[PDB]
This record gives structure tokens, C-alpha cells and sequence, in this order.
């Protein structure tokens, strides 16, 4: 049946939450909502819970809310945040108008552990083995993450990693110098072409290599000199790449900038295994249909100490045909709050 549920002012709003959450606490802001970390009783877990904020507002809010409840539903996965519980104090959807979501609270993110300072190779092959093997899960359902970076990898104390955020920036917070934008793949960062799944490996890339140098691979100041750090590195584009962007204007920027060669990864990753240099060639490539997928660098080298081939699962299929429907806020939310009370909890 339905639990009881009790009220709390704590983000400038009122939480209502079943009494199984207990000690609730604000710990930040998440994706489009407020996050507090609470124990639960039930599980005796400690837990994360977002309550969207206008989860109905607008089209664009109901859709965004439907879109998100169907992501974390269908992710079961080691490596990827999942969804503890979903709940409404709402009885009926007519009462319906709030979303809380419920995962595992996480100790840290990967800015943490980075802290200016470089790790050990072992440590980043565990570290960007797993990302990997969250992410060869994630593309299988066709979902892109789209945005992966430090701040939405969350580890635990024994290093475990999990996923955030994933399938979901204003213009403004994407502007200048910023971590939003030092991870983004140059295709979506200008808007070359329609992107695909190959955006998030050039994320792993940037990544990787923040983790073995304790230094920001690309941190522009602005997308213009990004593109130009990123340039001097991977080369100018030759004209097989040039052909695939079909923005006009984007294109005929580029050809206006000198010709640069690709630089020698081994002379810019001094001391750095050759494995992992390699790797990160074959990840920092920027035609995005040569990168190296998910699935292969698993089978890389440099992870044979962790790569178990019958240990990395596939997804099960995940209809997003909504994302192309039009609706009105009203189906958006009925949509919504079917998925709600459908919920069925994890073992
Ligand atoms: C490292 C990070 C911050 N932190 N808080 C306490 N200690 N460290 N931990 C953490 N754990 C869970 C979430 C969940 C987050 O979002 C959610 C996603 C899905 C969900 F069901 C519930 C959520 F709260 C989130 O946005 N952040 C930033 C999180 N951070």
C-alpha cells in the first residue's frame, strides 16, 4: 500500500517524503532539481533524493521530466546510476505535480580524487576501464550521454564508479573559461554536424588524460581557443572531415586557420604507459566516425587486466519514440505519473 508520508522545509521548498527516508540533509544541486542525501531505513543505504523542481511547467519541463524518470528506470547497471525508488505524495493525477527521485548517496567525484595532482596508471586503468564499461552499456540502449565529465563521475571509497546525468547546458554556462564546455567533443561544441555516440568517447579522452597528467587536456577560455588547443594536438581536419560538416559557416571557418600536423602523443604524455598513449590516440581522434568505440577499448591492451568480455553487459532495448512525439503538458504528466506508480524497486 501507500507509506505515510511527512513534511520538511529544506531547499526553499517543502519535501514530502516517505517516513522510511529519515535525516534528510542538502548536499547541492543536481540536473533540473534540488539534491539532499537522507538514510533509508528500508535498505539501510545511504541515499540520494532529487525533487524536480516545476517538473510541469512547460512543455519542454513535462517532457524533460518524462525523459529523465525514463532513463534511470531502464538503467541497470553496475557502473551507471539507477533508480532506488521514485515517489509522489500526489494520490491521484489530478493531485499529481511533484517528481522525487531517489539513488545511491556517492562519496565523491572524480574532481575530487584528480585534486591537481596525478594518479597512478592503475588506478586510471581501473577508473577509465569502468567509465567504459558503463558507457558500452549506455550506447547499446542508443542513449548518448552527451555531457561526461569529472563532476558527473561519482566513485566510492573503494573506487567504484558510477555514471550521472547521462541522455539530458544554457548558453551562458557553456561561455568562457569553464570545465562545462574543456570535455566536449569539437563537433557538438560547434555544432559541425548531426553527432552521434562517438562525442562521449572524445570525453573519455579528455578525461584519461586529466587523470594521468593532473592537468586539463583542452582548458580554453573561450570555444575559439579550445578549438585552437584542441587543433594543435589532433591536427588541422583533412578534406574527408571537412566534406562531413554540413554547416557551411562552420566549415568555411576552419579552412581559414593554418595547417597543422598531429603532434606526438609520447612526446606530449611524457613518462605515460605506451598503452595508454595509444589508447588515447585512437580515443582523441577527430573525424568522430574513426574514434574508437566503447566496445573496443575494452578489448584494448591497456585494460587486460580488467576486461572480462562475458562481465560487460548489454542493455535490454529502450523505445525512446517519445522523444520525437508531440504532446500537451497534460499527457507529458499522465505519461509520467503511469511511470511512477509502475515503479518496481531493485532487489
Ligand atoms: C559525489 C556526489 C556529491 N556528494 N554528496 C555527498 N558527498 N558527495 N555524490 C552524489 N551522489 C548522488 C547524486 C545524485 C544526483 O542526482 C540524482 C540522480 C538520480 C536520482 F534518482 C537521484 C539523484 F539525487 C546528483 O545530481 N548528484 C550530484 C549526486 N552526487
Amino acid at each position: 500500500e501507500r507509506p505515510t508520508f511527512y513534511r520538511q522545509e529544506l531547499n526553499k521548498t517543502i519535501w514530502e517524503v516517505p517516513e522510511r527516508y529519515q535525516n534528510l540533509s542538502p548536499v547541492g544541486s543536481g540536473a533540473y532539481g534540488s539534491v539532499c542525501a537522507a538514510f533509508d531505513t528500508k535498505t539501510g543505504l545511504r541515499v540520494a533524493v532529487k525533487k524536480l523542481s516545476r517538473p510541469f511547467q512547460s512543455i519542454i519541463h513535462a517532457k524533460r521530466t518524462y525523459r529523465e524518470l525514463r532513463l534511470l528506470k531502464h538503467m541497470k547497471h553496475e557502473n551507471v546510476i539507477g533508480l532506488l525508488d521514485v515517489f509522489t505524495p500526489a494520490r491521484s493525477l489530478e493531485e499529481f505535480n511533484d517528481v522525487y527521485l531517489v539513488t545511491h548517496l556517492m562519496g565523491a567525484d572524480l574532481n575530487n580524487i584528480v585534486k591537481c595532482q596525478k594518479l597512478t596508471d592503475d588506478h586510471v586503468q581501473f577508473l577509465i576501464y569502468q567509465i567504459l564499461r558503463g558507457l558500452k552499456y549506455i550506447h547499446s540502449a542508443d542513449i548518448i550521454h552527451r555531457d561526461l565529465k569529472p563532476s558527473n563521475l561519482a566513485v566510492n571509497e573503494d573506487c567504484e564508479l558510477k555514471i550521472l546525468d547521462f541522455g539530458l547546458h544554457t548558453d551562458d554556462e557553456m561561455t568562457g573559461y569553464v570545465a562545462t564546455r574543456w570535455y566536449r567533443a569539437p563537433e557538438i561544441m560547434l555544432n559541425w554536424m548531426h553527432y552521434n555516440q562517438t562525442v562521449d568517447i572524445w570525453s573519455v579522452g579528455c578525461i584519461m588524460a586529466e587523470l594521468l597528467t593532473g592537468r586539463t587536456l583542452f582548458p580554453g577560455t573561450d570555444h575559439i581557443d579550445q578549438l585552437k588547443l584542441i587543433l594543435r594536438l589532433v591536427g588541422t581536419p583533412g578534406a574527408e572531415l571537412l566534406k562531413k560538416i554540413s554547416s557551411e559557416s562552420a566549415r568555411n571557418y576552419i579552412q581559414s586557420l593554418t595547417q597543422m600536423p598531429k603532434m606526438n602523443f609520447a612526446n606530449v604524455f611524457i613518462g605515460a604507459n605506451p598503452l595508454a598513449v595509444d589508447l588515447l590516440e585512437k580515443m582523441l581522434v577527430l573525424d568522430s566516425d574513426k574514434r574508437i568505440t566503447a566496445a573496443q577499448a575494452l578489448a584494448h591492451a591497456y585494460f587486460a587486466q580488467y576486461h572480462d568480455p562475458d562481465d560487460e553487459p548489454v542493455a535490454d532495448p529502450y523505445d525512446q519514440s517519445f522523444e520525437s512525439r508531440d504532446l500537451l503538458i497534460d499527457e507529458w504528466k499522465s505519461l509520467t505519473y503511469d511511470e511512477v506508480i509502475s515503479f518496481v524497486p531493485p532487489p
